[PDB]
């Protein structure tokens, strides 16, 4: 059916917290290919900024911030996050030629630059580029979450993230600017009561509202996590309507997030980003949250379409598909690819109506192309692109003819 297969089946990569190398990435979007999905969701962008654009001038506050003065800072924020020995950060030349990797197996990238929380290399950039005081201040001083009422750090932070959308305009279809937290570690994870407490939710919102104009205006589909959007069902703040949701949870006692439910009956379309899905690299059975063991058993305990605190399909809102999230809270975690392969190919075997086939086999034999013409012409004419991943053996044997016609040309 066309409209399972034009769902989105997403596998977000955590690759700000932690580095990743290109060909890791590379593996990832292959293996998804494989699998059966349509995107691979790369953060760049949280808590360490793991991606340098070739020109990184900055124009704000009246100033400009030399390309190479802002690089420095970048690369001197994501080490002081976690100065990760496999690397630091991504070059435009490995991303550019990820995307064109991904496009050539019809797989999307939806990249992720995490702002006003989740941003602890963006803050210290800051200070190391004449910005001082760049950090939300409550309980104590916070090392993730950018002061809404200080001008100078919104101004460089609005710009920086511009800079970003410029090069991803015309790239990728989707622009994901989080807005998942705001100081959760200065307020004993109560960021958005505090806003609340303060009177500076209005200013989130304004952010948050910038930010997705931003994204509108370069072609870019803006994306974001629920979590800041309509706090505690509560309306008298207004957000920005077109705003692409990654629903992953409507929180815990205290942490009284907007329901799905409440934000559909906003108009809000969702990318199905179920919290039970989460693997956090190296979490283990006794940690309890997102480890492997549970994450495996909940693609097949939670539907497809079930958004996180909602019963499915007793209730049943539209969303344009789902993202299963790998996380790197801890980012010295070893990452082991072969355990992300199992989650991602778990996800996919659970919904096989909605992943489509393997076309990889398929995309290396056309790539090595007078009744010898029309046997041929035949085999290629008899191809179907429309296979999900219930009818493998539906799609080998059309190859198969395809090989059989190739090598008697
Ligand atoms: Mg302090
Ligand atoms: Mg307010
Ligand atoms: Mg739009
Ligand atoms: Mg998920
Ligand atoms: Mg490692």
């Amino acid at each position: 059916h066309m409209e399972k297969l034009a769902k989105n089946k997403v596998i977000s990569i955590d690759a700000g917290r932690k580095y990743f190398t290109l060909n890791q990435l590379k593996r990832i979007v292959d293996k998804a290919s494989e699998l059966g999905y349509s995107d691979v969701h790369l953060l760049l962008g949280n808590d360490g900024l793991r991606f340098l654009l070739d020109d990184m001038t900055i124009t704000a506050n009246g100033k400009t911030y030399a390309s190479d003065d802002v690089k420095k800072a970048i690369i001197e924020g994501t080490k002081a996050y976690y100065d990760d020995p496999n690397g630091t950060a991504l070059t435009q030349a490995e991303v550019t030629e990820l995307i064109e990797y991904a496009k050539s197996k019809d797989i999307g990238l939806i990249p992720a630059i995490n702002s006003p929380g989740h941003m602890d290399a963006m803050l210290v950039a800051m200070e190391k580029l004449g910005i001082k005081n760049p950090q939300a201040h409550f309980d104590k001083v916070s090392k993730t979450t950018m002061d809404l009422k200080n001008e100078e750090a919104m101004n460089f932070v609005k710009a920086l993230i511009g800079k970003y959308m410029d090069f991803f305009a015309g790239k990728t279809k989707i622009f994901n600017f989080g807005t998942d937290e705001y100081a959760n570690d200065a307020t004993s994870a109560q960021g958005w009561y505090y806003l609340k407490w303060y009177q500076l939710y209005g200013k989130f919102a304004e952010y948050a509202n910038t930010l997705a104009a931003m994204a509108k205006e370069r072609g870019l589909q803006p994306m974001a996590f629920n979590d800041g959007f309509y706090y505690e069902d509560k309306d008298d703040v207004q957000f920005d309507k077109d705003v692409l949701i990654s629903y992953w949870s409507k929180g815990w006692w205290g942490y009284n997030l907007a329901s799905p439910q409440y934000l559909a009956s906003k108009g809000y379309k969702f990318l199905n980003t179920n919290g039970d899905w989460y693997y956090i690299l190296g979490q283990k059975p006794e940690d309890g949250g997102g480890f492997l063991k549970k994450a495996i058993e909940n693609t097949g305990k939670t539907p497809f379409n079930q958004l996180a605190s909602t019963k499915y399909p007793e209730v049943d809102l539209p969303t344009v598909g789902s993202m299963l999230s790998i996380w790197a809270d801890r980012p010295s975690a070893e990452y082991k690819e072969e355990e992300i392969f199992e989650l991602m190919t778990a996800f996919a075997d659970h919904n096989k109506d909605y992943f489509r086939a393997n076309y990889n086999a398929l995309r290396e034999e056309l790539a090595k192309i007078k009744e010898s013409l029309e046997a041929l012409d035949a085999a290629k004419t008899a191809l179907n692109y429309n296979l999900n991943r219930n009818k493998q053996a539906e799609l080998d044997t059309l190859v198969a003819n395809l090989k059989a016609a190739l090598q008697g040309l």
